[PDB]
């Protein structure tokens, strides 16, 4: 019955995936941000310059105030709220009612993103990270242990965007070629291993605990592909050698100024392809995911009154290890297989196209010792 779950997920460039939400009884709707990268329900319930509408407890037969306050400091990004409990359903999801914790936003700071269309976080990893601490349990596990839905789920993220969270299941229609599965390191974030990386083919060469420092992270919330200093620094200088036939400005790969061509003449040819090797199910194997361009250039509306086509480039720094966010994910179908503490990659049915490339999922590959890619 998956079906009633392809396309319930929308979205606009630059500002997340959100499906569509109801709290308390009667039925409040709010549009809530899919996010793997946290593990707090949180929605707006006071009124707020970017806000359309919001929780309102107070017209709620089913809410109960738990008296306890919560905050939660995001990279960018943080509100403080009140806990409690209430009703809430997924309209185009399974058919099911659940009791689950609800973290009321009463005060935010560059929390909410003006015109984003969505007013909450669903934060869909495990009870460790969660605020204040790991006994506040997750919606998903509320949702597993009230109803006869599987512990597991699916994202099809797609390139204003649209996409499907499969809750309960896998969508054999979504996805074309085989599931690759990498573990789940430990069960917090969704944690992975990258054990090799490559660029048009050639192996960057480096460590590959640096590669994982100080962890890896599927990250539906954030953007960009991020990348630990070092890797961030080598992976730059290695697309600028790859497309030195053209001129940026090093504002544009510091991810801050966009860049144009003449409408459907982006040289997508001189930017590399990149390939992350993840962890296997077996011993000493591993696959890859390839990322071309058209991923990794992010397209955003002209700063001037011009049709060009703009793109910001969306590889950034991090300080706290990899994170594989939307923009690794879109273009690929990635099961978030809690029950076998897992995570498969397969292409995606929305692929992302190119004229003479193509991403991929490919496998199998030998390689020894990927124990020593984990970062301790
Ligand atoms: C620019 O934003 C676009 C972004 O909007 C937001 C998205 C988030 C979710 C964040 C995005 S970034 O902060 C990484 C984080 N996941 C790893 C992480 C890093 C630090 C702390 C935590 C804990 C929650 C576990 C404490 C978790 C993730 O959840 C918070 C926000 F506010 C905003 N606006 C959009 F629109 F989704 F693309």
């Amino acid at each position: 019955s998956f079906v009633e779950m392809v396309d319930n997920l929308r979205g606009k460039s630059g500002q997340g995936y959100y499906v569509e939400m109801t709290v308390g009884s009667p039925p409040q709707t709010l549009n809530i941000l899919v996010d793997t990268g946290s593990s707090n329900f949180a929605v707006g319930a006071a009124p707020h310059p970017f806000l359309h509408r919001y929780y309102q407890r107070q017209l709620s037969s089913t809410y109960r105030d738990l008296r306890k306050g919560v905050y939660v400091p995001y990279t960018q990004g943080k509100w403080e709220g009140e806990l409690g409990t209430d009703l809430v359903s997924i309209p185009h999801g399974p058919n099911v009612t659940v009791r689950a914790n609800i973290a009321a936003i009463t005060e935010s700071d560059k929390f909410f993103i003006n015109g984003s269309n969505w007013e909450g976080i669903l934060g869909l990893a495990y009870a460790e990270i969660a605020r204040p601490d790991d006994s506040l349990e997750p919606f998903f596990d509320s949702l597993v242990k009230q109803t006869h839905v599987p512990n597991l789920f699916s994202l099809q993220l797609c390139g204003s965007v649209g996409g499907s969270m499969i809750i309960g299941g896998i969508d054999h229609s979504l996805y074309t070629g085989s599931l690759w599965y990498t573990p789940i390191r430990r069960e917090w974030y969704y944690e992975v291993i990258i054990v090799r990386v490559e660029i048009n083919g050639q192996d960057l060469k480096m460590d590959c605990k640096e590669y994982n420092y100080d962890k890896s992270i599927v990250d539906s919330g954030t953007t960009n592909l991020r990348l630990p200093k070092k890797v961030f620094e080598a992976a730059v200088k290695s697309i600028k050698a790859a497309s030195s036939t053209e001129k940026f400005p090093d504002g544009f790969w510091l991810g801050e100024q966009l860049v144009c061509w003449q409408a459907g003449t982006t040289p997508w040819n001189i930017f590399p392809v990149i390939s992350l090797y993840l962890m296997g199910e077996v011993t000493n194997q591993s696959f890859r995911i390839t990322i071309l361009p058209q991923q990794y250039l992010r397209p955003v509306e002209d700063v001037a009154t011009s049709q060009d086509d703009c793109y910001k480039f969306a590889i950034s720094q991090s300080s706290t290890g990899t994170v594989m966010g939307a923009v690794i994910m879109e273009g690929f179908y990635v099961v978030f297989d809690r029950a076998r503490k897992r995570i498969g990659f397969a292409v995606s049915a929305c692929h992302v196209h190119d004229e003479f490339r193509t991403a991929a999922v490919e496998g199998p590959f030998v390689t020894l010792d990927m124990e020593d890619c984990g970062y301790n």
